[PDB]
C-alpha cells in the first residue's frame, strides 16, 4: 500500500489554515511550502469535495476551513484525499469454486474478513481520535506558541508579502 | 487506500493448507477458488519469497506450509503479498519554503508523521496479534470441525 502523497500536504495545509483569520489562496499556500500551485490546489479541491475546506470566491478570496480544527479528524483528511475505501474488501471468494459455500449459508461475514476488519478498525480508531486541533497543540508545545500564528500572518499578509 | 486482491486469496490459501496432510498439487490449489495457473504462480511466488509456503518436488509433489499455523500471523501473509513498505511516507515538507524548520530543529519526526505512523502501527499490531491458527479455530467453531478437513481431503485426493 501507499497512501496518496497528497495526504501529507493536505494535513500540513489544514494545520496552517487554523492560524489564518482570512481566506488564503492556493498560490500563497504553495509558496509557503515551495511547491507547484496546481499540485497543491488538487489536494485542496479534494478537501473541498469532502466539505473540510471551501474556496471563497471574489476579492480577499481563497481557502478557509469549513469547520473548527477540533472537528476535523486525521481520518477525515485521509479519506478526503486517499479515498474512503477500507484497505481490505472481501469479494466473497468462499462463494467461488467447486467447494463454494452457498450464499444462503453466508449470513455471517468470513472470519478472515472479520479479522481484516478488526485491523482496519484499529487504523480508523487512531486516526479518528486525533484532530487538526491536536496537531496544532503538539506544534505549539514543540515549536512554541508564536510559530503557527507567525505562519498564519505570513499566509494572510497583503501587500507587505512582497517586501521581506 | 487498497491492498492487492492477492491478500484475500493468500489468507484463504494459508487457512486451507493447514488441513492438508500431503503436499497440495498446484492444479488443485488453483481450482479451489477458480484462479488461473498464472494467478496461482504469482501468489505462491509471494508466499515462497516470505518463507510461508514451500514447493516439494516429485510425483506426489505440491505446496505445504513451512511452519505451523500458530507461527504465521495475518501480518506475515499481508506483507508477503502487499510488501512491507510503510503506507505513509513523510517527505519532510516542513523543511521546504521561506519559513522552513531548519534541519537542526528536526531531531524528532514531524508531529503529523508521528500521528500517521502511530495509526499505521496500530493496524500492524492488530494483524500481528492474530494467527492463521486463530482463524482455523474460528472456522472449526462456526463452520463445524469437518469443514476444513473436508477441504484438505479434496485438495490432496489422488484422482478426480
Ligand atoms: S470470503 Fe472474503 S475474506 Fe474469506
Ligand atoms: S513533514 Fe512529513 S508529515 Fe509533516
Ligand atoms: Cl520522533
Amino acid at each position: 500500500m501507499k497512501l496518496s502523497g497528497g495526504v501529507e500536504w493536505a494535513l500540513h495545509c489544514c494545520v496552517v489554515l487554523t492560524a489564518a483569520s482570512r481566506p488564503v489562496p492556493a498560490a500563497r499556500l504553495a509558496e509557503l511550502h515551495d511547491v507547484s500551485p496546481s499540485y497543491l490546489a488538487k489536494q485542496m479541491q479534494a478537501l473541498s469535495r469532502a466539505g473540510l475546506v471551501r474556496s471563497v470566491q471574489g476579492k480577499t478570496g481563497g481557502y478557509v476551513l469549513t469547520r473548527p480544527a477540533v472537528e476535523i479528524t486525521l481520518l477525515d483528511v485521509v479519506q478526503a484525499v486517499d479515498g474512503p475505501d477500507p484497505a481490505f474488501v472481501c469479494t466473497e471468494i468462499r462463494q467461488r469454486g467447486p467447494l463454494a459455500t452457498p450464499p444462503e449459508k453466508c449470513t455471517k461475514a468470513c472470519p478472515i474478513a472479520r479479522a481484516m476488519g478488526a485491523a482496519e478498525a484499529a487504523w480508523r480508531a487512531s486516526l479518528a481520535a486525533t484532530t487538526i486541533a491536536d496537531l496544532v497543540a503538539t506544534v505549539d508545545d514543540e515549536s512554541g506558541p508564536d510559530a503557527l500564528p507567525g505562519v498564519g500572518a505570513w499566509l494572510i499578509e497583503g501587500l507587505g508579502h512582497h517586501h521581506h
